[PDB]
């Protein structure tokens, strides 16, 4: 089995990322922390505690630049911040790994844990999300797109109820189109039967170099003719989360699903990844006319946003949408650990629970990297091979991934060469980095048997 991508691997996107991107992220956190300091008094416990975090962040950023060895977490840090013990277990088995030379996957997870520790050490900042300012401003600028979808949903809803109420092969054909639509909207994160609509799908689907959406459509259609549970291992908040809720809402109203369970992160993570509280913030944002300026409540734009917001609450009340968090999602462990033999860090718990799912949707690049172990697979490698135990341990999984990392699998022969030639124009000498640009995407399915 190939090793994992490293921060030392010359000519890899991971090399650039570790050395360049991460120092910038820590800097942004310092600046955003400062930005937040402006809105509060310049003394007292909270301010001074901010000064301690700010300083330690500066030092931590410098650690990464200086390429120092990754230190274990102290027993005290573990207690105060409830750090999973998996980290120190990994470091023992990986002596003297430094930022300049360490497994990409680990050090990236490890980075956000170190940052979290800093905040949880200061009581007044334990619950503070240093990336919330960024999440919000990004979601606010998606105002146009949020409304468009809200309008699309309101006008589809009467029709969806009718399609579920009177279902036949005639209606299935229509639903398939909408299924691919909402899948792909969810995929790309941030009329339908006409030309422009058809021109749009074809353009999107062209950049989906592998597309197993039909198979997921089969598991659900089949299950509907047997209690249909769909799972979302989430990625980013804002519009991507909004898109995911739209997919869920579509599935629930059409009858393709009866309960959608969302799995979120339990700490500020990957800057913009979803936490439990990000769902409530989203709904509040929809209703906030200062955040999303759609005018007076009577406007069509306002009504649509309020409708969907109300649809979210209703689904939660009735138990059709449920959000969850688990420390496992924020550990370094890949999803080969979603197996019965991982009894230390909830891996076995989630696996047992994910077996009950008719379809588990893994969102985003990180989730894709954890599925494939972030390993240097030949890019033609079979999908079932790269996911390890997940191919057989009884989990039905669908991966909606925008390609943003060196890892890539399940490509047909020759396609890696073609796409590399295409991207060669944008990134000369590094055509292979096409799967790190986010321009292309893949949809991979596995029954679990
Ligand atoms: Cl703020
Ligand atoms: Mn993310």
């Amino acid at each position: 089995i190939p090793g994992r991508f490293m921060t030392i691997d010359k000519g890899t996107f991971g090399e650039y990322t570790a050395s360049t991107r991460w120092p910038i992220i820590i800097q942004n956190a310092i600046d955003d922390l400062s930005k937040h300091q402006e809105t509060e008094k310049s003394n007292g416990t909270k301010f001074e505690q901010g000064e301690v975090i700010k300083k330690e962040l500066k030092e931590f950023r410098q650690e990464i630049i200086d390429r120092v060895p990754l230190r274990p977490f102290t027993e005290e840090e573990i207690k105060i911040a409830n750090v999973p013990l998996s980290f120190n277990e990994y470091l023992k088995k990986h002596p003297e790994v430094n930022w300049g030379a360490v497994e990409w996957l680990f050090s990236e997870v490890y980075l956000y844990r170190r940052v979290n520790v800093l905040f949880q050490r200061q009581c007044e900042w334990a619950k503070f999300d240093i990336f919330n300012r960024l999440k919000q401003s990004t979601f606010e600028s998606s105002f146009y797109g949020v409304v468009e979808l809200a309008l699309r949903y309101e006008n589809l809803l009467p029709q969806l109820r009718e399609m579920k109420q009177n279902p036949g092969n005639e209606i299935d054909d229509i639903l398939k189109v909408l299924f691919k639509e909402f899948i792909e909207i969810s995929l790309w994160g941030n009329d339908i039967k006409s030309i422009q609509g058809a021109k749009a799908r074809a353009a999107s689907e062209s950049k989906i170099v592998v597309n197993d959406t039909e198979k997921a459509w089969e598991v659900l259609t089949k299950a509907r003719a047997d209690e249909i549970r769909v799972d979302f291992v989430l990625d980013n908040s804002g519009f991507e989360l909004y898109a995911d809720l739209m997919l869920a809402a579509f599935l629930l109203q059409s009858g393709l699903a009866t309960k959608c369970i969302f799995h979120a992160k339990d700490i500020p993570y990957m800057v913009s990844d979803v936490m439990l509280k990000d769902f409530d913030i989203l709904v509040h944002d929809l209703r906030d006319r200062e955040f999303f300026p759609s005018g007076e409540p009577s406007t069509k734009e306002s009504r649509a946003l309020d409708l969907f917001a109300g649809e979210m609450e209703k689904f939660v009340s009735s138990g059709k949408i449920e959000f969850r968090e688990d420390s496992f999602w924020t550990t370094e462990l890949d999803y080969w650990n979603l197996d019965a033999n991982e009894t230390k860090y909830h891996g076995s718990i989630l696996h047992k629970d994910l077996q009950k799912s008719n379809l588990v949707i893994f969102k985003g690049d990180l989730n894709y990297r954890k599925l494939t172990g972030d390993r240097k697979w030949p890019r033609t490698t079979k999908w079932e091979t790269a996911i390890g135990p997940l191919a057989t341990n009884g989990i039905t999984s669908l991966s909606l991934r925008t390609c943003k990392a060196d890892v890539q699998v399940a490509l047909p022969e020759g396609l890696d060469a073609k796409l590399s030639q295409e991207w060669e124009k944008e990134n000369p000498g590094r055509g292979s980095w096409w799967c790190c640009s986010g321009k292309w995407a893949v949809i991979c399915f596995c029954s679990g048997i």
